[PDB]
């Protein structure tokens, strides 16, 4: 609540130093159209982070309003690699909706431009760090944390979609071994790690083992984050998530399904069999069905109640010498 | 051809540094898969320059059989992202074929997923980068280099777009101006700057001069290879070119369209209204017998003349200090 403003402001900035070639403007302007439609109408909490984390980590005294300017482009950096990954997600996932309103892909004009889109967005990140950061000690460890970042979540997206290819039936594929490689991929997306270890290296706190333990945190967090996804695609409601969901008509190899697959019996296994990964409304509801028969709700809510303990657990353990408030501030939204 | 085998032959160690997490090889095997089809079957001019230019550069008795490995994989690396413009482009431009074969995203079993193919090479450029050459004295200038050139080409791809609207009139938008602007952008795919500037600052010449020097011949090529490829879109040889030609269908800010309303009556700009930008296979034949009436063709071939003259006038003022060499070789293609 507090940073936000000052967040959401420096907007015009970002847009303002790309823009400063009378022809770059034009690709800016429509960077700015995609930005203003695609990381706008999110809660900012990634971006917000690097600044909130940067408050803590660095004494009062060497806060400037230059290091803030820095502290606040990085943040919307990333934003623009969260932007960058949903905008390709939706037309991958074929999706209709994000954020309550009509996906980018989706808007007459748009269509498949968006792939273009999305790149312009993944390659003002690093504009951006070159424009705010290329003095800084830093500037290199940025870098390459966005670009670790960035070739983790891909690799996810490669899974994700290797094993959830359209017009197939295979269970056989939805593993709990599976599962849990895809999650491990896909959490570098929700994980805080990058915009915490951004803020932990400008306050020139760079060590291997601070970041180890700390990227071990978030990680299981950013686990947690994902199979909350998985269960809301289903059972959330779309005017409180802004979306709608596709996981079952896409084939995916989802938590509610891997959970599914653990407790059916055979015939059970025949109607997922025959009503899974397609796109009649009347199959969907049947899949949605099975899953409330097998109380799969009342198992997130058990599985929320024991991952929700374990993070606490892990702070505990691997949070020294940060500040546990970097953590819990986090942790306060699962 | 000298460096060629040695070239190709690397492809097969860098599929294995990838992979080498049971999950990872997976996505290094489509990684594998994606490559073998869109980064073999091409002339590899851009990546093996590298090489080319690494052996000009460096004494002899500096090229170690190390610093080879690594300028190998920095020529595949230029190869990765060449391959992940065309793959994106490809389905961008709604294009059939490329190389010879179906474009990628056309296979059957492909399609859309071909987004997340084209963000994983270009991922992976960045990895290679890092486990080859990450204690290496010119680790950063690389990396910010395929950064840039990236962003450059980036740049070119929305401004394409852009003035290009599917369904709609406007010649108007088809200036010599906006061309101008559009094609120094798209130069930096053709450039051969990137190889040629990693092979110096491999060799230690990171001088602004120096580079600058290069990047101003190597862009006016660079700008020679678009308008080639313009021409060649309609009037080359698909069984030559292994490319089925979009422009005209695309409504495309093409070389082509711009030397037509430069020349055209006001009766011939009428016809070019009422038939550009459309995918009836009658109306794009009329296009392209209004140029062959305006005499196009002949307008090309002098404008290829002319070119090549100058390149090699600015080889003549701007090649001192690197070998004359450097720029020659590349200059006999065209
Ligand atoms: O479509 P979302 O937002 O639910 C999704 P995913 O398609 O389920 O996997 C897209 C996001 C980016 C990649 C990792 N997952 C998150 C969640
Ligand atoms: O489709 P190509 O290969 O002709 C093309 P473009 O769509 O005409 O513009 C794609 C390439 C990458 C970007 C710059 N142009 C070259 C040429
Ligand atoms: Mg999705
Ligand atoms: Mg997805
Ligand atoms: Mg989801
Ligand atoms: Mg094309
Ligand atoms: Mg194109
Ligand atoms: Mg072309």
């Amino acid at each position: 609540a507090q940073e936000k403003q000052d967040f959401v402001q420096h907007f015009s900035q970002i847009v303002r130093v790309l823009t400063e070639h009378p022809e770059i403007g034009d690709a800016i302007a429509r960077l700015k159209e995609v930005l203003e439609y695609n990381a706008i109408g999110g809660k900012y909490n990634r971006g917000l982070t690097v600044v909130v984390a940067f408050r803590e980590l660095v004494e009062p005294r060497k806060q400037d309003a230059d290091s803030l300017q820095r502290a606040w482009t990085v943040g919307w950096c990333v934003e623009l690699l969260q932007a960058f990954f949903l905008v390709a997600d939706d037309i991958m996932d074929s999706s209709l909706t994000r954020r309550g309103q009509i996906c980018w892909y989706q808007k007459p004009g748009v269509g498949l431009d968006a792939i273009n889109d999305a790149n312009l967005l993944e390659a003002c990140i690093y504009r951006l760090l070159k424009l705010y950061c290329r003095e800084q000690p830093y500037y290199l460890n940025l870098i390459e944390l966005f670009l670790q970042s960035s070739y983790q979540t891909e690799i996810g997206q490669t899974l994700d979609l290797l094993t959830a290819p359209q017009g197939n039936v295979d269970l056989v594929r939805f593993t709990e071994k599976r599962y849990k490689s895809i999650v491990k991929y896909k959490a570098a997306f929700y994980s805080f790690y990058l915009p915490i270890a951004a803020a932990m290296y400008m306050a020139g706190i760079d060590g291997e083992k601070e970041h180890a333990n700390a990227k071990k945190i978030l990680l299981e967090m950013g686990e947690f984050f994902q199979i909350q996804d998985d269960y809301l695609d289903l059972f959330g409601d779309p005017s409180v998530t802004g979306k709608i969901g596709t996981d079952i008509q896409d084939n995916k190899c989802s938590w509610l399904v891997v959970q599914c697959l653990q407790r059916a019996t055979p015939e059970q296994y025949q109607i997922l069999k025959e009503n899974y990964g397609q796109k009649e409304a009347e199959k969907v509801a049947r899949v949605k069905a099975l899953y409330e028969e097998l109380d799969l709700p009342a198992v997130f809510l058990q599985y929320e109640e024991d991952s929700y303990s374990h993070i606490m657990a892990l702070i505990e353990q691997y949070a020294a010498p940060l500040p546990p408030a970097v953590f819990l501030g986090l942790a306060r939204k699962i």
